[PDB]
């Protein structure tokens, strides 16, 4: 059970990770100070293993050093650190036609460009964030341009047309951040389309499952992209949706959408053999042939915990605390690195680790600093309202 | 180690491997009557998971249906077979500007364009396979037209650029299998090249490794992706050399090259902890980042059977008879599935089953068949010397 002694105890465990663990690992050693930005792929020990630069994750520690500079303490050095990361976006990681690169060298050199706009998003909650904590005008300005053209990216964009619910979710949660630190008039209208797709085209409640592509019409793809699942990231929604519902003054039909796409991913995503999240499921239950389907990642116990969590504080159900302790005991024995701090990104199905690195292309500070920073917080409100 | 009987023992059991477990697998009941080419993205009983068809796959398999009725037995119905998926090609595969789909439905809609060549080189064998067991021209024709237009691509294949092995051992490949079926003037000059670019920029002596990408002098990409080694595709070329060598007279300097590159991927690729052979490795021993680096994939484990093999019987070095014993037990007792046939595609690192299906985007009736057809060829040939 969950009572308010268990909760004010894991209010500090999270506190103490994020602030004595967690972001020590990254900063202040992350900070490039001859070139701007940071060098975040680094091994088990904080060991570089490349001095490449991941654009989304720029954008994404620029965001969280701004986030705890406004939330958690007006530190100098998060500000400055966030201000070199929004400096180097801006003047290494736009492209010629406007568009964001996706991975740059040290200095700022482009390496990769991605179709896809996920780069925009980042910098946007970066620039917002950024522009809260430092009153600096352009940010903001850059901050809702950015939105803008995110905007319609995602409504102006093979026989097999697919949909993805990435896009609606990264929109939504773009829009949460913006919304949060300087505000725009145009967040909650698109929250909400956002949300009615979530709900209209990917929640399917008679197979109890939530998808990651459709067809344009909503119908399920059996073929074996298609059919594939992402647990963490479908429970990742679900608690924006419940973050939503929060701020809706804890609206109840956005408390039962999130809460259902959290009950029917648990159910497909959970590992009963080993525990954890496992990465891909197929929905027929087919073989997943994405080679990486049944291991455990970091990330998608981030946003479990967050996700059950949440719904525990908001329904009271006791299912929701149940399944909160189960992901965070897993995910704290098997990722944190309480030798060197942070966490492994992958392990193997049973929980073994894969390979000792802790940030590359795709970790870096952020969906478990979020999910620390988010639950401390969340904790804190809760706790403070009992 | 190895005696005459033991290796005519190891011949017939390839041969019944071959042709009474792995090519019943698949045919002729992956013919799609009425389509055209074949259906082979099968669960490990056999039933589809997906009707769609991977272009690389339906040329490689009309490359072994026509290989069978050349090499092995005359039958019509491998022929047949062979036709059906020459013709698919040529209806559905080709886009209007004459390059070749990469994936298309089954009744062959595209799906997806690679900018590659190399669902071309996959045509060029399978039609020039094709035209010696037919006597089709317009096969021939086709082949070596598609033969130059993949030269013309290979001569010139983005702040960081790299070449990789695999054009130069692909185009090696689909030079022998042009020459050993219908002819073509160009084969050897260019196999010549070919090698020589592998043993320029690609074989490390000082370290003792085969890389997979360099920078365009040859020297090593110090960054992940460029650190990456991929030890089955490195021994995959060592024995495309080591048959070259054979061709060439038993050219003692293609005879070392080829031993040289097996010699250092196996120790950099054998898993000393759980046997097999791992995908992916580091040239400096950093982590790998791909998520599937340290699984056991069939295909690298197809490779190496035939290296140590073929290099046993070139050198004969009783090294490469104990590592051939190493990975034929391994490979045969870890994905061979004595109950519904053929062999599972993916296993974790400690050897168990990931995901029970054979056959899908990448894997189908190619490297295994190719395995077991090449090394009962060789061992026939082998045993009538001796
Ligand atoms: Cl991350
Ligand atoms: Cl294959």
């Amino acid at each position: 059970e969950y009572t308010l002694e268990k909760l004010k105890d894991l209010q500090g465990f999270y506190q103490k990770q994020l602030l004595d663990d967690t972001v020590p690992f990254w900063f202040p050693r992350s900070i490039d100070r001859e070139f701007g930005g940071y060098l975040l792929m680094r091994d088990q020990d904080g060991s570089l293993i490349d001095d490449d630069k991941a654009v989304w994750i720029q954008g994404r520690a620029a965001w969280l050093l701004s986030t705890l500079y406004n939330t958690v303490e007006q530190k100098q050095e998060w500000l400055d650190g966030a201000k070199s990361g929004i400096d180097f976006l801006n003047r290494h990681c736009f492209d010629t036609d406007g568009q964001m690169f996706f991975h740059v060298t040290r200095d700022g050199q482009p390496i990769r460009k991605r179709r896809y706009y996920f780069s925009e998003t980042f910098a946007v909650i970066a620039n917002a964030a950024y522009a809260k904590a430092s009153g600096d005008e352009a940010a903001a300005k850059q901050a809702r341009y950015l939105f803008g053209k995110c905007i319609e990216y995602s409504t102006n964009p093979g026989t097999r047309p697919a949909k993805g619910i990435g896009v609606p979710m990264i929109m939504m949660n773009t829009a949460q951040q913006l919304r949060e630190t300087i505000g725009d008039p145009r967040c909650d209208e698109w929250i909400d389309k956002w949300i009615n797709e979530i709900e209209t085209y990917f929640v399917k409640d008679d197979i109890r499952c939530v998808m990651e592509q459709v067809a344009p019409d909503g119908s399920i793809i059996d073929h074996i992209d298609g059919r594939t699942l992402n647990p963490g990231h479908a429970i990742e929604g679900a608690w924006f949706i419940l973050h939503e519902a929060k701020y809706r003054n804890n609206d109840p039909r956005l408390i039962k959408l999130g809460c259902k796409m959290l009950d029917y991913m648990w159910d497909r995503g959970w590992d009963k053999e080993h525990g954890g999240i496992l990465y891909f499921r197929d929905v027929y239950n087919k073989p997943v042939q994405e080679y990486w389907q049944d291991m455990k990642f970091w990330w998608p116990h981030n946003e479990v915990i967050i996700a059950t969590l949440l719904a525990y504080t908001i329904t009271g159900e006791e299912k929701y605390a149940q399944w909160h302790k189960l992901v965070h005991e897993y995910a704290y024995q098997h990722f944190h690195d309480a030798a060197n701090g942070e966490w492994f990104g992958y392990l193997h199905k049973d929980g073994t680790l894969a390979q000792t690195a802790k940030g590359n292309l795709f970790k870096g500070p952020f969906h478990l600093p979020r999910q620390e920073w988010y639950c401390m917080t969340l904790l804190n409100e809760y706790l403070q309202q009992s």
